[PDB]
């Protein structure tokens, strides 16, 4: 399949270089997997979603995202125009207030949600976590992130934006899930973007179109946006057959673009998410 005019990251992970603008992907898109948005909520009545997206954890007085960030991840995931995985299940875990805010223990509690909900769900394609979260360090979150991986859950969390070392962060410096550095559509890692030998991949993380509440589209930037591609990749992948949840990470690793990024400090991997499609 091949959509034209598609946001530039979308263009990207299914290129081998930058400055296109066409998303090449399987027109499984990720059906039969289910990505969980852990996040400030989804708006699920978006157009965008079709349906696939739903609210299933709050831990607020309401489950609505009042906020944008989790609407805008979830689209990055799945939503037809701005998603990796156009066809998988969209689940909402609201642990962020709708200020973005949320206490690590709430987080925690929505990470050991996931692990357990997953069998209340139909995902016979493989369970994908989105994290576009983050905070200091906690081996706390660390190991609830861990556990999430472990349950069967492919966990992909974002690097942090503090242009720093992602091991000072949470559940960014986790080593057994997947952390997202972000990349510019210049093939620059992008400036606000964390790094580090804990960073397992890059993704579009700079100016990334997407959904947003209130039925609209915006473009944001943050390792918090190219976590969502990663997620969205993931599924699409395990929904391929290609990897599963334990090995969908070092999957994408392994199928990356080595070597394109640029301002990648000595000691980061430079790679790429890459959905590695050929017509």
């Amino acid at each position: 399949a091949a959509q034209t005019n598609a946001p530039w990251g979308l263009a990207r992970i299914s290129s081998t270089s930058p400055g296109t603008s066409t998303y090449y992907y399987d027109e499984s898109a990720g059906q039969g997997s289910c990505v969980y948005v852990i996040d400030t909520g989804i708006e699920a009545s978006h157009p965008e979603f079709e349906g696939r997206a739903q609210m299933v954890k709050t831990y607020y007085y309401s489950s609505r995202d009042g906020n944008g960030h989790g609407t805008h991840c979830a689209g990055t995931v799945g939503s037809r125009t701005y998603g990796v995985a156009k066809k998988t299940q969209l689940f909402g875990v609201k642990v962020l207030d709708d200020n973005g805010s949320g206490q690590y223990s709430t987080i925690i509690a929505g990470m050991d949600f996931v692990a357990s909900d997953k069998n209340n769900r139909n995902c016979p394609k493989g369970v994908v976590a989105s994290l576009s979260l983050g905070g200091g360090y906690s081996s706390s979150v660390n190991s609830a992130a861990a556990r999430l991986q472990s349950s069967g859950v492919m966990v992909a969390v974002a690097a942090g934006n503090n242009n720093a070392d992602a091991r000072n962060y949470s559940p960014a410096s986790e080593p057994s899930v997947c952390t997202v550095g972000a990349s510019d559509r210049y093939d620059r890692r992008s400036s606000f973007s964390n790094y580090g030998s804990v960073l397992d991949i890059f993704g579009p993380g700079t100016d990334i179109l997407s959904t947003w509440i209130g039925g609209s589209t915006r473009s944001i930037s943050g390792t918090s946006m190219a976590t969502p591609h990663v997620a969205g990749l993931a599924a699409y992948l395990m929904t391929l057959g290609k990897t599963t949840a334990a090995s969908a990470c070092r999957y994408i690793a392994d199928t990356a673009n080595k070597g394109d990024l640029s301002n990648i400090p000595f000691g980061t991997v430079n790679l790429l998410a890459y959905n590695n499609y050929q017509a």
